[PDB]
């Protein structure tokens, strides 16, 4: 992990310590580029410099087209800082929900299997992610996916909530969740239910219903991410391996889930 000095980093807008749009200067002065910053003000403990330098030093051992980049910290001057790129779209979920209905079957795709090879790499690293939910996956301006915040029920496997066996497998439950949340445009898993609601349905085997305009190879996929044996959950690789085999021979996306009709309009 690079040790950023802060004559290099400019703040320009306040996004959500806090989050900030802003540049760094880089490579001895010759380049610059826009990052986000995110700082730990003072008075922080012990547990949050430890979950806070934490999480950089995690993001920075990874290094993947589908992980979020990271430039370096500042520790060593306060406020503390983590830099990485700057993703113009922001997170997957809200930004879905912007953009409610206008991409295609074909993008939206194309987003998930950025996701699942972002995760496969994850998981072939011995990391297990727990937290997997569009809201911390981001977006640049090319709209590619990346899994980016590393620091709730309705995303986690059963065997994950009941006895804390968070595995890779748990992952991919979440991932299926996680494929419904993009097919959707961002809906809110399970909706209305309670957390309690939710653990009902899932223990009594509902899983959630087919998104509107959802090809019937991505809804079986997903199924499938919520088998309640984890044994017979898809791998990540298995993931990717469709997903890739889907979008290389689209007319394969055409054949959508009958979408059930909640509602009846005559
Ligand atoms: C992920 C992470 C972990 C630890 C430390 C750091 Cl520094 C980071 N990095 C980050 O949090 C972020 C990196 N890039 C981010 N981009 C970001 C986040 C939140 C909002 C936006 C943002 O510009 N959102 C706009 C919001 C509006 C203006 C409403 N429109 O419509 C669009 C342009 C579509 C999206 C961008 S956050």
């Amino acid at each position: 992990t690079t040790e950023i000095h802060p004559s290099c980093v400019t703040r320009q807008k306040v996004i959500g310590g806090e989050v900030y749009k802003g540049m760094l200067k880089t490579s001895s002065g010759k380049k610059e580029v826009p990052v986000a910053i995110k700082t730990l003000k003072a008075g922080y403990t012990e547990k949050q410099r430890v979950d806070f330098l934490g999480e950089a030093g995690i993001m920075g051992q990874f290094s993947h087209h589908n992980i979020i980049r990271l430039e370096g910290v500042i520790s060593k001057y306060k406020p503390m800082m983590i830099i990485t790129e700057y993703m113009e779209n922001g997170a997957l979920d809200k930004f879905l929900r912007e953009k409610d209905g206008e991409f295609s079957v074909l993008q939206l795709v194309g987003m998930l299997r950025g996701i699942a090879a972002g995760m496969k790499y994850l998981a072939n690293m011995n990391y297990v992610h727990r937290d997997l939910a569009a809201r911390n996956i981001l977006v640049n301006s090319n709209l590619v996916c990346k899994v980016s915040d590393f620091g709730p029920i309705r995303w986690t496997a059963p065997e994950a909530i009941s006895y804390r066996k968070f595995t890779s497998a748990s992952d991919v439950w979440s991932f299926g969740i996680v494929m419904w949340e993009v097919m959707t445009y961002g809906e809110r898993p399970y909706w209305e239910l309670s957390n309690h609601e939710v653990m009902k349905a899932i223990n009594d085997g509902f899983r959630l219903p087919t998104p509107m305009d959802c090809p019937s190879a991505i809804y079986q996929l997903m199924m499938q991410c919520w088998q309640q044996e984890r044994a017979r959950r898809p791998k990540f690789a298995d993931i990717v391996s469709i997903l890739d085999k889907l979008i290389r021979a689209p007319d394969s996306l055409k054949t959508l889930a009958d979408f059930d009709p909640r509602v009846s309009i005559r």
